[PDB]
């Protein structure tokens, strides 16, 4: 019996020679159930993926799009929260929500970004020591969330803290137990906002009198986890990089290693987002297997960032990779709405610790979150030298 969503398989980086041999392959493997309900097929290579989540492909979010989730035990959010709503109600508040995430709106954040990027290497700009993973790699996106959301400064810090265990080590408070607390401020802001309106993700979001206060809960939480859960490994993984890749963090200060390049790079190396889930909408054959319809169909994201087909040695750390046609933000309709957001975030990150930072060097082994949703670092001890 296979179970692709145990978690065990991917505590460590031999996930990647277990994803290599099956992207290469192109397989299609069948999950008997056990972290899933019914249990599910997965695809892992480039052109497998793409195909699963292309736009005219007749499959679903509206059940859910992880594992846990399919037709029979659908998401409780499923067609209220953006992520798992299709149709014209997904169209909806991609439309209301997109020009907050914008290219035009990640550019007037690019200064909070070096700001918050600036306070840390405040303390962490002594010899030793600190870990990436927490303080480091949570902060920035939280930062970030937190004015998309328009909250009051005073309470930032409050939630920042909240945001950074929220989508952290699991184990005197619970992740879980500090998600909830967000979501009760959120309760409390919606409620401010609906009497005075601003310039925020709240004040659109209610002024909408279609989208009830559980809408506006649930997509103010799709925001939440969409920027925080994925973006705070992807900003780890590039302190990761400076650390490992010999001569990047210099490259980057001389200007000799093109900065948006190796964001891209960054984004596929990480590719933070493990899997995405979507369930059969018709009768379809995907790659050479014959599914009816209501069938979870998986993405294995970095599987498909590192296909041998796609990518020339992809184990490696290539500041300057071109082609880089990485999916680490999904493929299709759903598409990271937040792309040009994390891309600014990770952007800056390199840029700040490329003017400041001398040297990044590694202490020892980074450990892995024991989850399927993230590709998450549990810990990354590093040592910071500049001044
Ligand atoms: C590098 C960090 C990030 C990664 C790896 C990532 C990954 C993804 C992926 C794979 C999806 C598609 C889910 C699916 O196909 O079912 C998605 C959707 C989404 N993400 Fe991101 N994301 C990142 C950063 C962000 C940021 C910064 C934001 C904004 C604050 C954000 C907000 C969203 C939203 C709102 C959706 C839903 C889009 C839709 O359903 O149309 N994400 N993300």
């Amino acid at each position: 019996a296979v179970d692709l969503g145990n978690p065990d398989l991917y505590t460590t980086l031999e996930r990647h020679a277990r994803w290599r041999e099956l992207a290469a392959e192109d397989a299609m493997v069948w999950s008997d159930p056990g972290s899933s309900p019914s249990g599910f097929w997965s695809v892992f290579s480039h052109r497998a993926c793409a195909a699963v989540l292309a736009p005219s492909a007749p499959l679903t979010s509206e059940y859910g799009m992880m594992i846990g989730f399919d037709r029979d035990h659908p998401d409780n959010s499923g067609g209220r929260m953006m992520v798992v709503s299709e149709h014209e109600q997904h169209r909806k508040l991609r439309k209301l929500v997109g020009p907050l995430l914008s290219r035009a709106a990640a550019r007037k954040l690019a200064e909070r970004v070096r700001i918050e990027v600036g306070d840390v290497l405040g303390r962490v700009l002594d010899g030793e020591v600190c870990d990436a993973a927490t303080a480091i790699g949570p902060r920035i996106p939280a930062a970030v969330v937190c004015e998309i959301l328009g909250v009051p400064a005073e309470d930032e810090d409050m939630l920042i803290d909240l945001t950074n265990h929220a989508f952290g080590g699991e184990d005197g408070m619970t992740p879980r137990q500090a998600h909830t607390e967000i979501l009760v401020y959120f309760d409390e802001l919606i409620t401010a906002r609906r009497k005075e309106p601003g310039d925020d993700l709240v004040s659109t979001l209610v002024t909408d009198d279609d989208l009830t206060i559980d809408d506006v809960l649930l997509n103010c939480d799709n925001v939440l986890i969409g920027g925080n859960e994925t973006t705070r490994h992807a900003i780890t993984g590039a302190v990761h990089a400076l650390a490992t890749v010999p001569g990047l963090l210099t490259a980057l200060r001389d200007g000799s290693a093109d900065v948006d390049t190796v964001v891209e790079e960054v984004l596929r190396w990480t590719s933070p987002a493990m899997h995405v889930l979507r369930v059969t909408t018709a009768d379809v054959t995907i790659n050479g297997r014959d599914l009816p319809s209501g069938t979870p169909v998986v993405a294995w994201l970095p599987a498909a960032n590192r296909d041998p087909a796609e990518f020339d040695d992809p184990d490696t750390f290539l500041p300057g990779r071109k082609p880089n046609r990485h999916i680490t933000f999904g493929h299709g309709m759903h598409h990271c709405l937040g792309s040009a957001l994390a891309r600014i975030e990770l952007s800056v990150v390199l840029r700040v610790l490329a003017e400041r930072v001398s040297r990044v060097d590694l202490e020892r082994e980074p450990a892995w979150l024991r989850a399927i949703v993230v590709q998450g670092y549990r810990e990354l001890p590093v040592r910071f030298t500049g001044r």
